[PDB]
Protein backbone atom coordinates (compact mmCIF):
# COMPACT_ATOMS: atom_id res chain seq x y z
CA UNK A 1 0.00 0.00 0.00
CA UNK A 2 1.23 3.46 -0.62
CA UNK A 3 2.10 5.85 1.99
CA UNK A 4 -0.23 8.38 0.61
CA UNK A 5 -3.37 7.81 -2.30
CA UNK A 6 -6.34 9.53 -3.64
CA UNK A 7 -8.90 8.20 -6.13
CA UNK A 8 -10.88 8.94 -9.22
CA UNK A 9 -14.47 10.23 -8.64
CA UNK A 10 -16.96 10.08 -11.40
CA UNK A 11 -20.21 11.99 -9.87
CA UNK A 12 -22.95 11.67 -12.42
CA UNK A 13 -25.16 15.06 -11.05
CA UNK A 14 -28.08 15.84 -12.66
CA UNK A 15 -26.70 18.68 -14.39
CA UNK A 16 -23.64 16.37 -15.52
CA UNK A 17 -20.72 14.24 -15.13
CA UNK A 18 -18.12 15.69 -12.99
CA UNK A 19 -15.26 13.72 -12.28
CA UNK A 20 -11.83 15.06 -9.32
CA UNK A 21 -9.40 13.23 -7.42
CA UNK A 22 -10.71 12.38 -3.79
CA UNK A 23 -7.67 11.87 -1.49
CA UNK A 24 -8.34 8.35 0.47
CA UNK A 25 -8.65 10.11 3.48
CA UNK A 26 -11.60 13.09 2.27
CA UNK A 27 -14.88 12.09 2.34
CA UNK A 28 -16.62 12.29 -0.69
CA UNK A 29 -18.74 15.40 -0.05
CA UNK A 30 -15.74 17.33 0.92
CA UNK A 31 -13.81 17.00 -1.60
CA UNK A 32 -16.37 17.52 -4.66
CA UNK A 33 -17.06 21.29 -2.59
CA UNK A 34 -13.15 22.06 -2.87
CA UNK A 35 -13.54 21.47 -6.76
CA UNK A 36 -16.70 23.76 -6.72
CA UNK A 37 -19.48 21.38 -6.95
CA UNK A 38 -22.74 21.73 -4.83
CA UNK A 39 -24.10 18.97 -4.01
CA UNK A 40 -26.90 18.29 -1.44
CA UNK A 41 -26.11 17.98 2.67
CA UNK A 42 -27.78 19.01 6.07
CA UNK A 43 -26.38 17.12 9.25
CA UNK A 44 -22.77 16.42 7.23
CA UNK A 45 -22.53 13.74 10.00
CA UNK A 46 -23.67 10.61 8.64
CA UNK A 47 -27.38 10.93 10.28
CA UNK A 48 -29.66 11.50 7.77
CA UNK A 49 -30.90 11.42 4.40
CA UNK A 50 -29.64 14.81 2.74
CA UNK A 51 -26.38 14.04 0.99
CA UNK A 52 -27.57 10.40 -0.06
CA UNK A 53 -25.94 8.82 -3.87
CA UNK A 54 -26.08 5.64 -5.29
CA UNK A 55 -22.47 3.79 -5.88
CA UNK A 56 -22.43 2.73 -8.88
CA UNK A 57 -18.95 1.79 -9.49
CA UNK A 58 -15.74 0.35 -7.49
CA UNK A 59 -15.50 0.53 -3.37
CA UNK A 60 -16.41 3.23 -0.31
CA UNK A 61 -15.49 2.79 3.11
CA UNK A 62 -18.52 4.09 5.21
CA UNK A 63 -17.87 3.16 8.85
CA UNK A 64 -18.83 7.34 9.75
CA UNK A 65 -21.78 6.85 8.47
CA UNK A 66 -25.05 5.56 10.62
CA UNK A 67 -28.10 6.28 9.29
CA UNK A 68 -28.03 3.95 6.13
CA UNK A 69 -28.79 0.23 7.32
CA UNK A 70 -26.94 -2.89 6.51
CA UNK A 71 -29.16 -3.53 3.69
CA UNK A 72 -28.95 0.02 2.00
CA UNK A 73 -25.53 -0.07 2.12
CA UNK A 74 -25.56 -3.61 0.39
CA UNK A 75 -27.98 -2.18 -2.25
CA UNK A 76 -25.42 0.75 -3.13
CA UNK A 77 -26.45 3.75 -1.02
CA UNK A 78 -24.36 6.13 -0.20
CA UNK A 79 -23.97 9.13 2.40
CA UNK A 80 -21.53 11.61 0.63
CA UNK A 81 -20.65 13.08 3.99
CA UNK A 82 -18.96 10.47 5.64
CA UNK A 83 -17.79 8.32 2.70
CA UNK A 84 -14.60 7.63 1.59
CA UNK A 85 -13.22 5.97 -1.49
CA UNK A 86 -11.01 3.20 -1.46
CA UNK A 87 -10.77 2.93 -4.86
CA UNK A 88 -12.21 4.89 -8.23
CA UNK A 89 -15.76 5.10 -7.79
CA UNK A 90 -18.80 6.37 -9.81
CA UNK A 91 -21.55 7.84 -7.58
CA UNK A 92 -24.85 9.16 -8.51
CA UNK A 93 -25.89 12.26 -6.49
CA UNK A 94 -28.94 13.71 -5.80
CA UNK A 95 -30.77 10.46 -5.07
CA UNK A 96 -32.47 11.73 -1.65
CA UNK A 97 -36.06 11.42 -3.16
CA UNK A 98 -35.96 7.89 -3.43
CA UNK A 99 -35.51 6.66 0.05
S1 LIG B 1 -25.66 15.40 5.19
FE1 LIG B 1 -26.69 14.14 6.74
S2 LIG B 1 -25.82 12.16 6.40
FE2 LIG B 1 -24.74 13.39 5.00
Amino acid sequence: SPEFAAYKVTLVTPTGNVEFQCPDDVYILDAAEEEGIDLPYSCRAGSCSSCAGKLKTGSLNQDDQSFLDDDQIDEGWVLTCAAYPVSDVTIETHKEEEL
